[PDB]
């Protein structure tokens, strides 16, 4: 068998100029009260007002390759 | 078998000033009262106002490759 | 068999400035209140007003390969 | 002029206890950016997340009395 | 003219028990950026997260009395 | 003129028990930018992340009064 893909692709960005950016995400107020709960096998729990990503990239490309 | 994938590609950006950013996550107020629990297997928990990620990198790009 | 995969590949950025970036996550009030909780197996648990992560890199770059 | 009020009046109360009070208030995130402003008399100026006042006063009864 | 008011009046207060008070006042952030402001006239400035005043006294009661 | 009034009235209070009181008041982070600022006459200024007034009286009672 002969497994000889060729890959000469590019990916490519200009940005003149990346800012005046003003990111204020709100929290918000939570409130969780159990009881009589009962869990006979494992649990996973996150609790929070605010969970927050932020990319600000200058270039920010992304390239995915999988040969099988 | 022969296997001989060939890769020249490129992954590039261009910024021409990256910068300004304001980034002001708000907290948020939090309550977890729980009473009577029975746990029978293992567990994870997570309690908190704000989880926060930032990126603000200069180039930022990915590239990923997998051969199998 | 035969296994010689080539790469001459590249991840590459040009960023002209990086700064004037002001970061001010808030925290938020957090609270907490177990009673009678009964656990058989391991437990895992975190509790705080901010966990917070922040990269500023000229670069920021990644390249990942994986071969089997 | 004959000026002779009588006052024979009372404020009264009972309380069996007083307690088990939980106050939490919350702060929140401010910000204040002024420019250019000009002021041409006084200015009063207060900033601030919480501004609080909390009473639980065991009495706390109130009587004013004025004459003229 | 005769001014003869007479007060034989009461302000009174029982309370069996004053107690078990959880007061937490949240903080908060705060900032102020002024810029090129201009006061031809006097000025009073407060900042600060937390102003708290917090009063548990086991009476607390008031009588005020005026006369002209 | 005759001013003769009389007060023999009473501001009074009873508590069995004054306790277990937890008073926790929470910073907070403050920040201050001025930059060009112009004070043609005097100023007063506070700046600071707490203020905390606190009583916890036995009593804690007043009684006023003026006369003109």
């Amino acid at each position: 068998i002969v497994y000889k893909p060729v890959d000469l692709s590019k990916v490519t960005s200009k940005c003149g100029s990346l800012g005046n950016i003003h990111h204020k995400p709100g929290g918000g107020q939570v409130e969780v009260k159990s009881e009589k709960l009962d869990f006979k096998d494992r649990v996973q729990s996150k609790i929070g007002s605010l969970d927050n990503i932020t990319h600000v990239p200058g270039g920010g490309n992304k390239k995915i390759e999988t040969h099988k």
